[PDB]
């Protein structure tokens, strides 16, 4: 039970990009947070949404084996995991992730927030760090 409250861009992404890959690869989440961070995305710093069927792109449904999801498109293929998901998934493509914003993932963890890693092809284009709320 949480939700997206900020995330932060990457090294050489700007967070706005970050809130739209955040998006994409968070179309077909079942988890909560799949809604939560997609409805980031737009409060936070851009009302926007997915264009696959523009597109003809695939969703890719969130797995527990890899503890991730994400979607590729015509012009995009974006991911999004745990930062070990994540992280594994930069090196596969053969990309690499920003030191900085993996410490701020880290952060996130100590506040007791859930950092969620999003990448755009092999590099990590921000992490989407989720908060705890209270219910009543």
């Amino acid at each position: 039970n949480r939700q997206a409250s900020e995330f932060i861009p990457a090294q050489g992404v700007d967070e706005k990009t970050l809130a739209d890959a955040a998006q994409l690869a968070s179309l077909a989440d079942e988890t909560p947070e799949g809604r939560s961070i997609v409805i980031l995305a737009k409060q936070r710093f851009n009302l926007r949404e997915r264009d696959v069927q523009s597109l003809h792109a695939t969703f890719v449904p969130f797995t527990a084996q890899s503890r991730m999801s994400g979607i590729n498109i015509d012009n995009r293929m974006i991911r999004k995991g745990s930062v070990d998901a994540i992280r594994r998934h930069v090196e596969a493509n053969g990309g690499h992730f920003p030191t900085d914003v993996d410490q701020k993932v880290d952060q996130v963890a100590r506040q007791g927030a859930t950092p969620l890693v999003v990448v755009e092809g092999s590099r990590v284009l921000g992490v989407i760090a989720l908060k705890d709320i209270v219910k009543g």
